[PDB]
């Protein structure tokens, strides 16, 4: 019966009139929040003037042109070229042809194959869901397609050993080197990462692994893309990221965020080398003039001008994401149930873990994450599982009030948690 | 700098004041036309209440339950299940993945190929680029992935030979027959076209063919799949292009039709059949239940309700639809350089041939339909050249007046046209 009725700022509000704490911003995506009732008349303004623009004329939408412009003020140097989609799903699928067609066009039709992660996601295309890692998705199909490969994914709790994580981030990059040898440097394409993981639960990889991964894909000439469909449009405090973890990713793939969900919409950001090089193969020429949906554009004008101007982005960088970083630390660090406590800007996690003194994770991964998730839930707190990871990504715009307001929730229900594995021996 | 400034019925205006016939709706898809500033209103209100609908919820958004209910009243017995998308391509790269997660789930994982047809166009992920026949979307990568294959297309014209057209539609059918039977029925898991090739050239297959088609999916066990992504919202006068050719699908996939263009959306309309099976293994539920951009839903809903209330769809079936056919018949049959003048509804089309008597056609099949196309244009009518195929397919509310105009500016193109054939030679 309980049906959603309205969201403002971080909240939600149902139809018996109980406010809920949105900690995930609906799909990792409402970066400003919810009630922007600005963006409804950008979005009512392009349809009554011109929703569509037609390739019969050479030029491109006025709307998407200034969507263009606004990016590249707030897109690291290079990434003149924006293929826009309706999602992320679709910008990774793209994004998968353009580095094939990049390297057949340097006559080099053999470098083909891209490498992903185990408990990577790229989305759920057919493609999308080859280049994932996710256990569960190539489960239940017919999947990889060719051309892809899998390296383990830098998650230091679970396969550190008796590394130190700056030792493990060098071993975890090091992977990648040992499968580009595995296949052979000239059937490798690109190595696709999200700087962190976000669906597989916000593994943060050690400061030494981007770095590692950057000098093996120049090494081998293999092409670095990275997937932004979370921590696009300032969740780590920078535009991006990438930025955040300082590697320089020859293209990178952005989802809705770009447009804090309003619209569907993503993108692919092409980089110089890769963008001159498609260029002269001629085969994205239309999508590079003509992509993007009028409408959806002006909704994602709106919002990125919105993260800039009202300093939104800044604001995490400088502001929210430290006082988030160590009150989420200062919260959880304390139960005997929770390790791992992690997370920068405004994306934060930790681990249900059976035993911290002996790193030791519960059996069937994931169950235990579920019973949290539900207590959460009960208690009108969206905070996520993936696994025994819980997660949190709320609108950019939250309060330290708000942080404060959602960090006592969560903390009155771990100690029900905590309760509940006691009570049923699981302890 | 030829820029757009806007669009009403069935014109578009340029910079300059110059009024333009878009003899092609957009992208195929503006169906009730231009200048919907009702649509704008809808989208308005959508996001200012709500554009969004948590998964916390176990309920569907409003706007949803309200266009899915809506469809059902216009849509085949037994479609109640919708799979919402953001686009035409991602409905085909869904179906892919649901008809073979249904035949995973009966217990039959070897069905995985899919059938497809040279020449049909499938959208452009990297599994719909594989569905698809487009030799050059193939050769411009390692397309197709594994488990596609591919039959000859119904062109009578070209491969009719000596039959008439209705023994050439079993003929064209009964490859289908053939292929199955070479790679083992045990191995094909759908045969998917679409009722009418639009992007091929506006192929109709003769009256013969897809109760063939069926008749021989249903012997072989092999799911029969329409893409509706032209021939759908009342192209040729009924809902669906399958309703016109008599034939009952499994599952069905829309593109942006569903909200003539206003905002992006898409569907994968699923059968009674499928939609049970695939309930049972229960990794398409998310989507079932949480799919569907509520903005994008609210715009569609308003589309797919004028298309009802306004009569549109019933004034192609019996009224503007005979008129346009009868007329395009009359306007261009008397050309010595043009032949198989066809159409239904209000998609219609014609072939540039060298010689109507042989039935043969321009070398290097594209160069004449383009230099056709270039007189449409420099006379401010859009209709595109597929091949040597001219398509148009304009918007469904075009009035009798309107036909005429466009006729008239199409006819003096096509006196002019063959002036400049012979001025060439070529003719």
């Amino acid at each position: 019966a309980r049906v959603m009725t309205r969201g403002e700022g971080v909240y939600l509000w149902d139809s018996e009139g109980n406010k809920i704490i949105d900690g995930m911003a609906g799909l990792w995506c409402v970066n400003v929040g919810y009630g922007r009732k600005d963006f409804a008349e950008a979005a009512r303004r392009q349809m009554e003037e011109l929703p569509f623009y037609n390739t019969f004329f050479k030029t491109t939408h006025p709307a998407v042109v200034e969507l263009s412009s606004l990016l590249a003020e707030v897109t690291p140097a290079g990434f003149d070229r924006v293929f826009y989609t309706n999602s992320g799903s679709e910008s990774v699928d793209t994004m998968i042809r353009m580095v094939r067609r990049y390297w057949d066009v340097q006559g080099k039709p053999e470098k083909k194959t891209l490498i992903g992660r185990w408990n990577g996601y790229h989305g759920s295309t057919i493609g999308g869901a080859s280049l994932g890692g996710m256990k569960y998705m190539h489960e239940q199909g017919d999947l990889p397609i060719p051309g892809m490969a899998h390296i383990e994914q830098p998650w230091w709790y679970k396969h550190g050993k008796d590394m130190t994580p700056d030792e493990f981030g060098v071993v975890a990059a090091r992977w990648l080197e040992e499968k580009i040898l595995e296949i052979g440097a000239d059937k490798v394409a690109a190595f696709v990462g999200e700087p962190i993981q976000g669906a597989g639960g916000v593994i943060v990889p050690p400061a030494t692994y981007w770095p590692e991964i950057e000098r093996i894909c120049r090494k081998y000439d293999v092409l670095l893309v990275a997937d932004e469909v979370i921590c696009g449009f300032g969740r780590t405090g920078e535009w991006f990221g990438h930025q955040h973890f300082g590697f320089q990713p020859d293209l990178f793939t952005a989802a809705k965020g770009l447009s804090s969900g309003y619209l569907p919409i993503g993108a692919v950001f092409v980089g110089k080398r890769v963008a001159e090089g498609l260029i002269a193969g001629g085969d994205f020429n239309h999508g590079f003039t003509y992509s993007g949906h009028p409408v959806c554009a002006a909704v994602a004008h709106a919002n990125v001008a919105a993260l800039r101007d009202e300093g939104i982005v800044q604001r995490v960088k400088d502001d929210i994401g430290p006082y988030m970083q160590k009150r989420w630390r200062e919260t959880f660090s304390r139960f005997e149930h929770v390790d791992d406590v992690r997370g920068v800007g405004m994306v934060q996690a930790f681990t249900l873990v059976k035993n911290k003194a002996k790193r030791e994770l519960f059996p069937d991964f994931g169950e235990i994450g579920t019973l949290c998730r539900d207590i959460f839930f009960r208690n009108n707190l969206i905070m996520r599982a993936c696994g025994d990871h819980i997660v949190s990504a709320p609108p950019l715009v939250m309060t330290r009030a708000e942080v404060d307001e959602m960090l006592a929730v969560a903390e009155r229900c771990l100690e029900e948690f905590e309760q509940t594995l006691k009570a049923r021996g699981l302890a």
